[PDB]
């Protein structure tokens, strides 16, 4: 067991192994508390996330287990990978905090979008990499659920990683969220993530948020103005007569012509966006289909877009006691095996 030291940053206490020095706080949210650190064992900068109140409630305890299981599974160039998982506790009964470590990236997509206007090549490469990571995530029967610029980060070569996963099942921007999530549809397609990609793509091309709603209903208002009020084929799938009546009571809006909306963009980029930002989730393009779209011809390689090992999420169906979720999480902390050093990191 490494020696731990304690330090307080922005009013939160960090207990970490000595190997991690120069802690500086990247951010703080109800989702988690994050700092940057220098890993004196590898010579690289790391991002360290502390889980808050991990076992305070059955919901939090299950959510703690869910995130560690997810992150332990992710082994893909364009998805966050775990370099270390640790707790200062030396016993399961002392166990009450969880820390997660990954490579510190250079900037997120909010700062890229504010720092520069992006060329079409840049947009191709960034969206290509999101879709490559997404193909892998969806191949494990996982939905990310919270793709957004702050959850996407790049290095100096514009190599991209998808970061924190959406942990809600059954403070937090709505701007990239698929309408059916906001409307409690309750059965979600993996294409909720494709909606988010489309919103992100649009913003990379224009530099402007596509749907910056002020609140829940404003978000839906802005969405319907672009893609139009639901069509007959979609209305067929809505059981509630009052919901249908409400929809038909709105001013009927046609879907706008994306070619006019995104005037000046690569016509192939506009075609892909039309295939992504479809109201009916059943009609949206999949990650695998999108990777074969002509917009990515310069980057697509069918033999280097790998898929995930099967992911056992039978736990999502379980109703267990708080102490059980805690014990399962502890077991996963103890069993964690760090990835090997990259070959490039070593010499002769
Ligand atoms: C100079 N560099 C910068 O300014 C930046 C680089 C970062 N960066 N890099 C990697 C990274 C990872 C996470 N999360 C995380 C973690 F920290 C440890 C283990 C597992 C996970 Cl998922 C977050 C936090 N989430 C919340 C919104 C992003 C930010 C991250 C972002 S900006
Ligand atoms: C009041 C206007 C709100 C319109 C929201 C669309 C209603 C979607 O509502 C959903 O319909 C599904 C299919 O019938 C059901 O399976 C889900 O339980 C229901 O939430
Ligand atoms: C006015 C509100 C517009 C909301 C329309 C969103 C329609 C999303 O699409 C729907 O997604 C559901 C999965 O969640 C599927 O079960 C339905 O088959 C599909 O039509």
């Amino acid at each position: 067991r490494p020696t731990f030291y304690r330090q307080e940053l922005n009013k939160t206490i960090w207990e970490v192994p000595e190997r991690y020095q120069n802690l500086s706080p990247v951010g703080s949210g109800a989702y988690g508390s994050v700092c940057a650190a220098f890993d004196t064992k590898t010579g690289h900068r790391v991002a360290v996330k502390k889980l808050s109140r991990p076992f305070q409630s059955i919901i939090h305890a299950k959510r703690t287990y869910r995130e560690l299981r997810l992150l332990k599974h992710m082994k893909h160039e364009n998805v966050i990978g775990l370099l270390d998982v640790f707790t200062p506790a030396r016993s399961l009964e002392e166990f009450n905090d969880v820390y997660l470590v990954t490579h510190l990236m250079g900037a997120d997509l909010n700062n890229i979008v504010k720092c520069q206007k992006l060329t079409d090549d840049h947009v191709q490469f960034l969206i290509y990499q999101i879709l490559r990571g997404l193909k892998y995530i969806h191949s494990a029967d996982i939905i990310h659920r919270d793709l957004k610029p702050s959850n996407l980060a790049v290095n100096e070569d514009c190599e991209l990683k998808i970061l924190d996963f959406g942990l809600a099942r059954h403070v937090a921007t709505r701007w990239y969220r698929a309408p059916e999530i906001m409307l409690n549809w309750m059965h979600y397609n993996q294409t909720v993530d494709i909606w988010s990609v489309g919103c992100i793509m649009a913003e990379l091309l224009t530099g402007r948020t596509l749907f910056p709603g002020t609140d829940h209903i404003d978000q839906l208002k802005l969405i319907l103005r672009l893609v139009g009020t639901p069509g007959a084929e979609l209305l067929k799938k809505i059981s509630s007569e009052s919901a249908r009546n409400y929809i038909q009571s709105l001013a009927q809006m046609p879907k706008m012509n994306f070619a006019n909306v995104f005037i000046g963009a690569n016509p192939l980029a506009v075609d892909l966006l039309e295939k992504m930002l479809v109201l009916d989730s059943d009609k949206r393009i999949t990650a695998a289909q999108a990777l074969a779209h002509a917009y990515f011809a310069q980057y697509h390689d069918p033999d280097d877009e790998p898929v995930a090992d099967p992911y056992d999420q039978s736990f999502e169906s379980r109703d267990l006691l708080i102490d059980e979720w805690k014990s399962l999480t502890y077991d996963e902390v103890i069993s964690f095996v760090p990835p090997p050093l990259d070959q490039e990191e070593m010499e002769s």
